[PDB]
């Protein structure tokens, strides 16, 4: 099933809370495949390019 966007930008917030801008997790997802736990898991290991 597709993703408007909804539970993307609730990734966000989650992550976010963990000190994460929406920027920099959903970028995460980007680099996550729109996952959100490994969202942050990236935000540790650090955004690559």
């Amino acid at each position: 099933t597709l993703v408007t966007g909804s539970e993307y930008e609730t990734m966000l917030t989650e992550i976010m809370s963990m000190g994460y801008e929406r920027e920099r997790v959903v970028a995460a997802l980007r680099a996550s495949y729109n996952n959100p736990h490994r969202a942050v898991e990236y935000l540790l290991t650090g955004i690559p390019g």
